[PDB]
């Protein structure tokens, strides 16, 4: 950092090596769990409301 | 009674007739429950609770 009036932050990353300057890591993927039952809570037991 | 000493209740019964002391009853046996299903509504809205 130098001057004033800081500014926006690029940044140089190689890519050469397997293991990335970052990592996205997760247990799982994307899951949904849409409820589209006649006994689910809120679509006909609660309300009229699919989720 | 007893003015000084109180400190217990010892029983005695006969526990031979037909009866006995304290007879238990029941109507049905004991249910479990385990709401582990995505459709349960805790356990997709409370946090993930299941119970």
């Amino acid at each position: 950092a130098t001057t004033v009036s800081n500014l926006f932050a690029p940044a140089a990353d190689p890519g050469a090596a397997w293991y990335l300057l970052d990592t996205s890591r997760s247990l799982k993927p994307l899951i949904y769990q849409e409820r589209m039952k006649p006994s689910f809570t809120s679509m006909t037991k609660e309300d009229d409301e699919q989720v």
